[PDB]
């Protein structure tokens, strides 16, 4: 076999062991909807409250999306400069992308704190536009049923890239991105999946969407500090001040 298929192998264990939730358990739960009471309950909430929550929550997937770069066959031969532009450019991104899993198109509704809610859960939060492209960027890229390893594959192409500003030793980042492609692309003709390449976001909104997202966290930061369960401190330097 080649070093290709092994590293389709190695790229999905990465994600199965850094997905967080299990696909399986999130459609089973799609049934498990927050109530009108408990919806109310949410949105009379604190934007500090929710803030503290939220900021946990992403906090958290954030690092899952750490482990998983630090899986990735090569990545942590990459230069510790390297590895932290990769991260900072590319983490969140991921966590957008892999929101969809979490997400049911049918109504709306996200998985959070165990059942599926709308994006009136947040009201407290005071950020309906910019939650609401959140929103329909996750149903924008439902549309595509992601395979698990499309996820795997496509999320550590987002994360894999030698254009990203920065970097110190790009040549090294060229070569496992181009094996990443070629993997991505060999599963894809495998699985007669190549439909999904013409489908798959603009890398230009993805990046508009998460640099928005990040100013916003930011503000909040600025405003209400959080207590942050911190892993992994090159990469909270370059995001916390
Ligand atoms: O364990 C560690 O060391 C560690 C280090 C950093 C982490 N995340 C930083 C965040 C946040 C963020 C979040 Cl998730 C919540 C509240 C406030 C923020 C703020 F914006 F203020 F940074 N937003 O984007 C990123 C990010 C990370 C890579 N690219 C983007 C998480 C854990
Ligand atoms: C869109 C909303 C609100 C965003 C509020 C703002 C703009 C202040 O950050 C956020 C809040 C919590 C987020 C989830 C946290 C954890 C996960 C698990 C991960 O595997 C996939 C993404 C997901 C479901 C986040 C989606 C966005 C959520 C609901």
């Amino acid at each position: 076999l080649t070093e290709i298929e092994h590293l389709v192998q190695s790229v999905c264990k990465s994600y199965r062991e850094t997905c967080q939730l299990r696909l399986e358990d999130l459609l089973r739960q799609r049934s498990n909807i927050f109530s009108r009471e408990e919806v109310t309950g949410y949105q009379r909430k604190s934007m500090w409250e929710m803030w503290e929550r939220c900021a946990h929550h992403l906090t958290e997937a954030i690092q899952y999306v750490v482990e998983f770069a630090k899986r990735l066959s090569g990545f942590m031969e990459l230069c510790q400069n390297d590895q932290i532009v990769l991260l900072k450019a590319g983490a969140m991104e991921v966590v957008l992308v892999r929101m969809c899993r979490a997400y049911n198109a049918d109504n709306r509704t996200v998985f959070f704190e165990g059942k599926y809610g709308g994006m009136e859960l947040f009201r407290a939060l005071g950020c309906s536009e910019l939650i609401s492209s959140i929103f329909d960027f996750s149903h924008s890229l439902s549309a595509l049923h992601f395979s698990e390893d499309e996820i795997a594959l496509y999320t550590a192409l987002v994360l894999i890239n030698a254009h990203r500003p920065g970097l110190q030793e790009k040549r090294k980042v060229e070569q496992l991105q181009y094996n990443l492609e070629l993997a991505f692309h060999h599963h894809l003709h495998k699985t007669h999946r190549q439909s999904i390449l013409a489908k798959l976001p603009p890398k230009g909104k993805l990046r508009s969407l998460c640099s928005q997202h990040v100013e916003r966290l930011q503000i909040f930061q600025h405003l209400h500090p959080i207590v942050v369960q911190a892993a992994f401190p090159p990469l909270y330097k370059e995001l916390f001040s």
